């Protein structure tokens, strides 16, 4: 079915990570890697990465140094319409990093600059 986003319907724990991130015209010159770096999801206990490919917008989250992950994680993209400060948003795409699966939970969608984007990574 549509994708159904938890959040933010529920508030996130301390162990929830969250971040917003614009995606620049398409006309501004990007260098593209085959395997951009992996940074810290904060306090999750996940890495994550946020890149594009050939152009595709894409989120990798993974558990660190090779490990399985120990629990199940819900991952949830919401998009914002630019210029409409009233705008609700969209549950845009979800993916799942479930116990001792060793990932990337990947997302991707065809980049497009007219929305912001909200990513949640949170244990279930």
């Amino acid at each position: 079915g549509p994708p159904y986003c938890v959040f933010p319907g529920r508030r996130t724990s301390s162990t929830s990570f969250t971040t917003s991130f614009s995606t620049e015209p398409l006309g501004y010159a990007r260098m593209l890697h085959r395997d951009p770096p992996y940074e810290r999801a904060g306090n999750s206990g996940l890495n994550h990465r946020i890149y594009e490919r050939s152009l595709r917008t894409v989120i990798d989250v993974a558990p660190p140094d090779g490990h399985q992950a120990i629990a199940n994680y819900e991952i949830e993209v919401r998009r914002i319409p630019v210029a409409t400060p009233n705008a609700a948003g969209d549950c845009f795409h979800t993916a799942r990093l479930s116990t001792g699966s060793r990932g990337p939970a990947t997302i991707s969608w065809d980049a497009d600059a007219s929305y912001t984007y909200y990513l949640t990574i949170s244990e279930d």
